[PDB]
């Protein structure tokens, strides 16, 4: 599958891919205002994610450290970004059916649309002012905004019982973006696709 990956942000981003244990293709790139990356994500890939980083610096031999997402380090991330991270994420080829969603339930540090560039299905999106609304306790002091698992560590927040409800966290983040996971157990706003589709990630898809 193609993903190209669209940076409309004033500012440089440091995309990421990664299903967790590996990287998706190059795994980060830099992008400039304006620039897109394309890659390829191998069918059948399951538990994929693109997200932001902002505010990185790295070296030759690409170490170094972001604000926000950073992921170990590494420009070419192989694990997860740390929180707070917009993600997008997706399964694809699940019994032939692609499943795409974004999430806030790791934070929100850029707005995000994912969308599919092929027939047969719509995009989503989160696009508002979540870190200029965001609430003072989730207020993360690199940027963005935490979710109130990664601050507070509770089984409410993490729904680590496996049985949770919303919150007041949780309905901040419901309320801007009706269309993205707000806590674990959140009614679904997947979508479901056809398999084998492409997709594109826009960063700052209005301003």
């Amino acid at each position: 599958a193609t993903f190209e990956i669209v940076n409309r942000c004033s500012y440089t981003v440091w995309a990421a891919a990664s299903k967790g244990d590996a990287a998706l293709d190059a795994g980060g790139r830099q992008l400039n205002s304006g620039e897109s990356w394309t890659i390829n994500v191998e069918p059948g890939t399951n538990g994929g994610k693109i997200w932001a980083r902002t505010d990185c610096y790295f070296d030759d031999s690409g170490s170094g450290i972001c604000k926000t997402g950073d992921c170990g380090g590494l420009l070419r991330c192989k694990r997860f970004g740390r929180p707070p991270t917009t993600l997008a994420e997706f399964s694809l080829n699940q019994y032939g059916k692609d499943y795409i969603d974004i999430s806030n339930i790791k934070g929100f540090n850029v707005p995000m649309n994912f969308s599919p560039t092929t027939r047969g299905c719509r995009g989503v999106r989160c696009a508002a002012d979540i870190v200029g609304q965001c609430p003072a306790k989730l207020k993360a002091p690199g940027g963005g905004c935490n979710d109130a698992c990664t601050v507070f560590q509770t089984s409410e927040y993490c729904c680590t019982t496996g049985k949770c409800g919303p919150t007041e966290y949780s309905r901040f983040f419901k309320r801007l973006c009706p269309d993205a996971f707000s806590y674990v157990l959140d009614k679904p706003t997947t979508v479901t696709c056809p398999g084998s589709s492409n997709y594109r990630v826009t960063f700052c898809p209005t301003a």
